[PDB]
């Protein structure tokens, strides 16, 4: 492969506005991933996974 | 692979605004990955996972 | 691979602007990992996990 | 007038967020008045007429 | 006008985020008023015409 | 007009947060007035015309 001149824009964000305002929230986690709130995220991955939540555990919750 | 004169953006966040206003938040959290408020993230990732919560763990909550 | 006058941007994170204002939070984290408030990261990783909040441990509460 | 165990908000503004990106302006005035860009503006009385933009004045251009 | 335990906003102005990038201005200004960029104001009382861009007054522009 | 146990706010302005980058700015003022960049302004009591750009005044440009 070969690039001449040549501009190149991947996993990438911007222009965010945003405005939350007397916002409630309750979380309750046990062994997950939860990501809330206002979030801008550009992910590049190569040989990997990409994410934003992964759950990948062991989670025991008897009664 | 070459690059001549040529411009490359690869896992870029730009340009965000945000307010937040009288907003509440409860986390309870037991052995997980919890991410919350203004969270503008540019993740190149490389043989590797790249995530913004990863609950890999053990978690034992029996009754 | 070579580069000849070639700009090149990886994990960048640029211009954020918040406001948090009569903000209220509470947390209680036992054995996991949580992120809050305003977060701008960049995060270039190579053979190795990239992660903002990372969750691995055993953690027994048991009753 | 009384107020009693009373809030009162009066003129205000809040919660602004914006993103202004490769914008190009070019402004030629003469004798005028020009407002360009974010402006939040708050007043509570006024003693006249209330406008955003109000050309009065005389204007001779012939030719 | 008595005020008992009584909060009051009057002319105020907050919570205001914003994000310029790569802005190109040219202003060429002849005896006028020109306002750019980020403008918060807040002013509670005013003894005449409240407005953003007034344009009072004489401009002779003959050829 | 009395106040008891009372907060009051008047002509105020808070939480102001801004991000310019590779700004380009050009200005030729001729006898008026330019105003530009980030501008927090609070009056409480002004005894005239409230205003962000007021163009009052005599402009000749003959030809």
């Amino acid at each position: 492969v070969l690039y001449v001149g040549s501009k190149t824009k991947e996993g990438v964000v911007h222009g965010v506005a945003t405005v939350a305002e007397k916002t409630k929230e309750q979380v309750t986690n046990v062994g997950g991933a939860v990501v809330t709130g206002v979030t801008a995220v550009a992910q590049k991955t190569v040989e990997g996974a990409g994410s934003i939540a992964a759950a990948t555990g062991f989670v025991k919750k008897d009664q």
